[PDB]
């Protein structure tokens, strides 16, 4: 679910950043490792903000709302990192939003790949499962990526842990594909991020 809008793509893949106060050194290191992880596999670059108008701010506060997708422009944009969402893979997911990725399960073509079990979604959280309107996303020829760092888990926003909200529609190499990994950027995430930033 890569943004269709070329203005939300960060110029030359250069994202200026600021790590805010109230983080431990250990937490600061995790942010750095996450940014490096994006730098390693793609042509995107994270640089300490000096006098730029556009930059990301790692901000110590409760998890959740909200992570701007792509370059907002004309000011800073925050990444909320709290006690329960400070791990490497979650930060990599958040930086996935920064570069310009929506959630994978909201791709305009997602109904061919996953079923959404509406009855199991927490009341009031159903909007998190709405498809992106087709004018907001361009997949760049890349297939639906079940392994994406941007893909929800099977029971994200579920009424209970043993109730699925998202069920993959078909088998992939013998079995229903696992979804919701927060370990590392997928082959698909990299391949698609390389396309979005025209990397060599
Ligand atoms: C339950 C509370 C709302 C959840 C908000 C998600 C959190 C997320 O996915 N973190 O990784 C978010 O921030 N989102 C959704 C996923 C990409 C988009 C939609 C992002 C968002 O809301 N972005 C913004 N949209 C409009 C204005 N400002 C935004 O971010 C600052
Ligand atoms: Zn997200
Ligand atoms: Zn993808």
């Amino acid at each position: 679910a890569a943004t269709s809008r070329p203005e939300r793509v960060w110029p030359d893949g250069v994202i200026p950043f600021v790590i805010g106060g109230n983080f431990t050194g250990s937490q600061r290191a995790v942010f750095r490792q996450a940014m490096r992880h994006w730098e390693k596999h793609t042509c995107v670059t994270f640089l300490e903000r000096t006098d730029e108008d556009s930059y990301i701010v790692f901000t110590y506060r409760p998890c959740g709302c909200c992570s701007y997708v792509g370059r907002r422009g004309g000011g800073p944009q925050a990444i909320s990192i709290g006690k329960n969402c400070d791990k490497f893979g979650i930060v990599v997911h958040e930086l996935g939003h920064v570069v310009g990725f929506w959630h994978e399960h909201t791709r305009p073509d997602r109904d061919r790949h996953v079923s959404i079990v509406r009855e199991n979604i927490q009341p009031g959280q159903e909007y998190n499962f709405l498809k992106m309107e087709p004018q907001e996303v361009e997949s760049l020829g890349e297939t639906y990526d079940f392994d994406s760092i941007m893909h929800y888990a099977r029971n994200t926003f579920s009424r209970g842990i043993f109730l699925d909200t998202i069920v993959p529609k078909y088998e992939v190499n013998g079995v229903k594909p696992p979804i919701g990994q927060r370990t590392r950027l997928s082959k698909g995430d990299i391949a698609q991020a390389r396309k979005l930033y025209k990397c060599p």
